[PDB]
């Protein structure tokens, strides 16, 4: 509705409550504080154009407004059309980031939106799901040599590059942010483990303790999801396709079986595997009545919503996120959030202090990218672990927490070898 | 605004969106289900008038409908100003229950309302913190002649109940819902365990884990709290008065101290004791900068407002149910909710089923007034705990669990004495 | 072999051992330090002498000599024929404590000590299992009227001795130490949970996680074994009769069906139950191959031998306290410790700082005997709730533990009535 | 005592004993057995010669005498003097096994047994701790030619043989079978987690809950003490000298802080650092009354006993494993077993489901250098990743798990970019 050439949001008149949010969960993001700081600082980003594609709620508009600080010209463009805060990007609007997003936009709009985000030809773009970086290898080219490099947020978007740097088409560097430790040890695990269950909460207000719980996937994702749900007391059940990690699931204390065995007992299913189609026609045919199925991975195919349709005799709408689907033998099966990221669409995505600490990683990504993209060949790389390191640091101490240091002698005897029994 | 004889609510209009909450809780309560099947057949209510005080959200309204349909003429008034749900109580008052509750009330509204909801010249009361009990000894001594009886459905109300029971003042007799098995060991642990945890987070979308949380209370409320924000990642410290209580907090894993030492060096602090001033003035000056507070007891009385408002130079509301207190020094602490119910203000109260079993048991209280109250004497009773175990089966079996049985063998066993060695 | 008027036990050389034993865990057992002191100064049990039925490790032989050193003259039987320990027996003899016990002593040797014992003529019994206070009855019925009461440890033996006095065959008062909050909800819950582990560890050296742990019995002791098991890595399985305690088990995230159900999916069966045959011939008909079976309850009847002896076409003994039953289609079944509790005779029992607060009960049960037993029907009692709230807050206090103290306002607020909403 | 030119080992007589502990423990080891009947089918081992340092109790002499029935003459020194079972090393001689090894060696005799080992010429080395590749380089530089390969067990060993590496002192092949995922993740965590506190409760007979337990290191084995110390209802202290370790042990939900801190306050301390003097003189000053000692990893230069000694007016042994250390101030101090792995000194080490997927990799590693040293270079190598699978499938298949299987689409779909969305 409000929509020009600088941006289109739904409705500027939800700026205030937008800007509330943004300084509410500032006050608790010490590490981008810090980055922020340096950047007012130094204006490392000034001249500099970036592009980001990232799921636009307050943590995600306080990094926006960093890179701002910095010196930077920001445009932005939603990293999935249902995880938008529209107060949030009206906020982020009146601040002069071009910002082209309406909460449950097509997805056709929200190609047309991303197109729109990339009319600012780019040095450094930011990608969550890596949408956007191949948007600008498919229906972009002409701007690829004006494109610095690109820093990737998340394993699915990850997985994309590697494979677009296998087949020979990936034209600039990009950086796994995903893959540096202070990522997904901390955001993926933690991080997605508290939210999916403040979604599931959110959106259901079912009681989470004594249900069987089932978990598609133990990576970092799933790890944190069955942690968290035994933590609130679920029966956690573990579907894996990796025999170590299943093995791992079990020394965890978890149930182990596969899909179809998990199907008949789930009362709440999560899938987090970044893999198509891991939920699909025979296993909704064997839920019970009134199952809950929620995705915490990426896009909406994990679970395989085309088969629900062909089953349904009603599809229905009973809750906000809730879609009903009513079987031909009467039972109703749940599925949160339209099949997206539970925890971005029925709640605020992570806590503020774990995108901190991811969002850090973002801003440092952009300028190791700024920096060193002339010695980067186009193919993805990992931060080196000294940034890791570096965020780290900055939380303890914004922590008040101070950790033991190695002695000299310490230091000599792990590089030895002579003193044995 | 919509008001009348029969009912006073915000605005009739919203009781579509009401309906739909109604309809989804109740699909997840089969207990209660069980008991309004056997209600609507045999009508047990049939000319009774029923008011009730309790937390005016869609479980509730539950509650209230299934009475209804055994028969009953119902009244409503809200248990808490700050806990109604305005289109749950607009579907009510569409459906023909008496409910006078709009969210936000004045504690003017609060007691108008309440003696609204009392000129059903109700046969059974059904309260919810003992206000409404209160108000019928208080300031209508003239309905004490036809009260067959009433029920507590919580810890506080109770307490209360029982004080006016020893002095001398109760007139007619009490069920304390709040000590059955089926309610106390489930409603006040595992139900507020998750439920306060649901709202903290909605509210402030932080991260649970790696922080300090301080729970004060360790009885059937704190244990949950504690034991769910350990199941998030938390450390937690308890405070507590009795002394064996605080061994058993240390026993689980927690740290217990004093409520000064853990003024010091609490994130995030939860009242669960029932009691006035558990943290006050000297806490609140020790706390650290962003401390988050929040009740999970009755009333707003633990969390002591008045000490805040005189430490505080400025009073904010950066977000909605987040009041900040700027001190002196700069430092700024959070109370949530306004120091009321965080689960119910700040969320949406205990989960479904939780609820189903609380509320199974207040129906059979009511069924229990009516068919005992002839017999009864003006004091505080508890109901046979046959019921705990037909609430229990009902709810196993509604869960597919099955049980051993205990046989005519052991049971003459454990009746014996003459079998040692 | 070493054999007399006052004392029998296997080899008086191994004292300097048993004594040694006895040193270590009263460093660690504070609170019965504490009593020893007062006992000490004022010497309480002076001419009165006391007969015990105890578990006879080095904890049990230092509440004995506490026993002593106020005054008393001590006798001792085993409360187990397994768990016995030679070397403090040994000390226990060299003290003056006139202890008659052997480990693996016979069934008909355990009665024939425990008729030694009792030789005394005691003023007081301390029993563990009632067997002692039931030998007097049946078969010491002309020392009856000498003995002021007694004083019972466990559960099993509470049970016996109500059943006793629902006959009408109690013929002196007794106290129901168990029944003591300080007891039941740390010795039965914490102290079972930890030592049940260690025997089962002790005796077998197989991995707990990832194992499906079967907890025959959700009381007080099953919910501690489940508990430790569950911190162990374990998957749990609650067997039940009780429909409360099932869902109780559920709710704590454990797995419940009944013990046919269990029986084909356990790893690790332990039982709980105080009962007789809950796991029998056809549970071990449907067990896995080397499935390890132990009882943490009391007697040697939870888990039925004659069944599995029946069975067997082969009865080895592979380890120490392993029992191995090679069925006819090949299969190995194990029963731990001889089917008796696997804690006490696969390791050594409850940790010293648990049996410091169940010993210090006994030792003031003792002396509420000696004071009020003129006063009191031959009934089982329960001790005043103040010797729990003492215990509780000597233990406090040795571990440095302050805990908050009540206002004067809040005990008038929590007396009180009229201050709500 | 029983010594010769083939074995040296305390008791022959013994090893009746050691066999029904290695028949028992070879029961539950289902993934080593599966090799040995594909070693004893095929004979791999036929005239190779194998000289293996490791702990040496019972899973170890399955290993070995799997290695033997594929064909290898096997020789067996002591990884460490402490954790050798006399029995089992005299069944070790019976079978055939060149093992020259006493519980309780001199440091002299540890050598001399080690260069006894060796003797046998081998043309593989088991190493645990890297001593022995040590000694060969140092001592035995003849023996280089023979020798195909080593293969390390430990988190020590294969730092120490990456700084021979370094150095350019190595000079044949070395599998690190430490690094296997199928090892460190299970073996190092879960291992460690259970056996350690396996080995304290033994030696102590403590309460492990509501104690202060301190664990220095949140690698592998501290990360799988701390889990297991919560488990057991321990409040856990994490010291760190990694910065994102220690992040993560806050997640975890652990109390993080610097060694003098933790001193101050700890119960039990737990070393799992692989790192020399991380508790030494000033950090013994600090500590309580009471406090436990023990060291999970490397030697015994984690605590730094000599600093110990020189604080201390009295040494004496109370028990078994227990060392304590009179302070001038009367403080005692306890270290148990010497300072040595408390899990193989205290107790049996390692379930024998763990040791059976780290000796699996083991045997695995050996018939990898058998088959792959022509092809291998004087450095440090990990196994490929098909074997950790192959044990992980093994191990699965044995506990009757099936685990969902990963379609062709779906392995497409994860080496695609083009699918967004
Ligand atoms: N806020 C969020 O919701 C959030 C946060 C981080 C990552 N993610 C997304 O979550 C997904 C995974 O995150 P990760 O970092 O855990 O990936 P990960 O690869 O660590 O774990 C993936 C696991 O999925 C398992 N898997 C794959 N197909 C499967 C199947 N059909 N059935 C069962 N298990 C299967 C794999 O074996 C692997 O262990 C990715 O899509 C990532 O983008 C979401
Ligand atoms: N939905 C909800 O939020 C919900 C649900 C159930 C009960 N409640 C309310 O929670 C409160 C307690 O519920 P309960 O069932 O736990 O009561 P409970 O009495 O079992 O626990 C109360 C504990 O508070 C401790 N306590 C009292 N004063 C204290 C102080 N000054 N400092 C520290 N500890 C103190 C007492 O020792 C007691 O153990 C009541 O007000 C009850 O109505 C709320
Ligand atoms: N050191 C020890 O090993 C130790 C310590 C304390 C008590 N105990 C013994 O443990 C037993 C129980 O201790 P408690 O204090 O837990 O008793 P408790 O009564 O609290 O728990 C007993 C549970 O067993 C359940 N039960 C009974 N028969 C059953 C069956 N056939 N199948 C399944 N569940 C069944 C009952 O429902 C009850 O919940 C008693 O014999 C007591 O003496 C042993
Ligand atoms: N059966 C056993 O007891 C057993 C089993 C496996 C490994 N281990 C031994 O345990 C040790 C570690 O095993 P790992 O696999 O955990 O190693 P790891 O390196 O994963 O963990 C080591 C941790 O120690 C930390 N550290 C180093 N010096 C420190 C200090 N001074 N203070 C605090 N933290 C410090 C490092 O940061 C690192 O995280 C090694 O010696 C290994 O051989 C023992
Ligand atoms: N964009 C795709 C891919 C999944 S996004 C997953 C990413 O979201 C990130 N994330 C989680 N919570 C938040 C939040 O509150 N703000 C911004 N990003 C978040 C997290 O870092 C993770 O890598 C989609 O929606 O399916
Ligand atoms: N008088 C005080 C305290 C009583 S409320 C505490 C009660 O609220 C109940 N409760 C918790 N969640 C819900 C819900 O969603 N609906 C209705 N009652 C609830 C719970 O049973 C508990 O006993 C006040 O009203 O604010
Ligand atoms: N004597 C019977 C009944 C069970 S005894 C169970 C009791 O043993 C007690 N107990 C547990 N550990 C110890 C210990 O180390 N010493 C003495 N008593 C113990 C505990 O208090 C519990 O009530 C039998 O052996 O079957
Ligand atoms: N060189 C040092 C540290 C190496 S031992 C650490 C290793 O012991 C192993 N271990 C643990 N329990 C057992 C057991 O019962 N038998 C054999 N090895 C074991 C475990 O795999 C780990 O890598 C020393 O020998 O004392």
């Amino acid at each position: 509705m409000d929509c020009g050439k600088d941006y289109c949001v739904k409705d500027l008149s939800l700026a205030e409550e937008g800007w509330k949010k943004i300084d509410w969960v500032s006050r608790f993001m010490p590490v981008l504080q810090y980055i922020k700081r340096e950047f007012e600082e130094k204006k490392p980003f000034k001249g500099v154009r970036i592009a980001a594609t990232l799921h636009l709620e307050m943590k995600t508009a306080f990094l926006l407004l960093t890179l701002k600080a910095g010196g930077a010209e920001v445009s932005a463009a939603a990293s999935n059309p249902l995880s938008t805060q529209d107060d949030v990007v009206a906020a982020l609007a009146k601040a002069g980031v071009k910002v082209y997003a309406i909460r449950g936009e097509s997805r056709e709009q929200y190609y047309e939106f991303m197109h729109k985000a990339l009319d600012i030809r780019p040095n450094i773009i930011i990608d969550d799901g890596a949408d956007m970086i191949s948007l600008v290898h498919k229906e972009r080219q002409e701007m690829l040599d004006e494109i610095w490099g690109g820093s990737e947020e998340t394993t699915t978007g990850v997985i994309r590059l590697r494979a677009m740097e296998k087949a020979g088409i990936l034209k600039f560097p990009v950086i796994a942010v995903n893959d540096s430790y202070m990522k997904y040890l901390f955001d993926n695990r933690y991080g997605t483990g508290q939210s999916t269950w403040d979604g599931i909460m959110r959106a259901t207000n079912l009681l989470i303790a004594g249900k069987n719980v089932v978990v598609v996937g133990y990576g970092w994702c799933g790890r944190g999801i069955a942690m968290r749900a035994r933590g609130l007391g679920a029966t956690v059940i573990v579907v894996e396709v990796d025999p170590i990690k299943a093995l791992e699931a079990r020394m965890d204390g978890f149930l182990v079986m596969d899909m179809k065995e998990a199907a008949k007992i789930g009362d709440i299913f999560v899938t987090a595997t970044g893999n198509i189609k891991c939920i699909r026609r025979e296993h909704f045919e064997l839920m019970k009545d009134g199952a809950i199925m929620a995705n915490a991975g990426h896009f909406d195919v994990e679970i395989w919503k085309p088969d629900l349709e062909k089953l349904a005799v009603e599809i229905n709408n009973p809750r906000p996120n809730v879609t009903e689907y009513k079987l031909k033998d009467g039972r109703r099966l749940y599925l949160l959030a339209d099949g997206r990221l539970v925890n971005l669409v029925a709640a605020d995505g992570h806590p503020a202090e774990i995108m901190d600490m991811s969002f850090a990683l973002q801003a440092k990504a952009a300028e190791y990218i700024k920096d060193n993209h002339e010695r980067l060949e186009p193919k993805v790389y990992i931060l080196p672990r000294e940034i890791d390191e570096m965020v780290a640091r900055i939380k303890l101490e914004s922590m008040g927490i101070k950790i033991e240091e190695l002695t000299e002698e310490q230091k000599k005897y792990l590089e030895s070898w002579e003193h044995g029994t």
